[PDB]
């Protein structure tokens, strides 16, 4: 599945969230799914990349 693109909105709301908690349990990414219009499987890569670059 290749990334998609993400919105401004989206990306500093991904940001904040990755700066509270780096893991994101199965619960917080379906609630994270709901809230940003996103696939959970988008959340899941765009913070497993996130914590490789980091």
């Amino acid at each position: 599945r290749p990334r998609t693109a993400f919105s401004s909105e989206q990306l500093a709301r991904l940001k904040r969230e990755f700066n509270e908690n780096r893991y994101l349990t199965e619960r917080r990414r379906q609630q994270l799914s709901s809230e940003l219009g996103l696939n959970e499987a988008q959340i899941k890569i765009w913070f497993q990349n996130k914590r490789a670059k980091i």
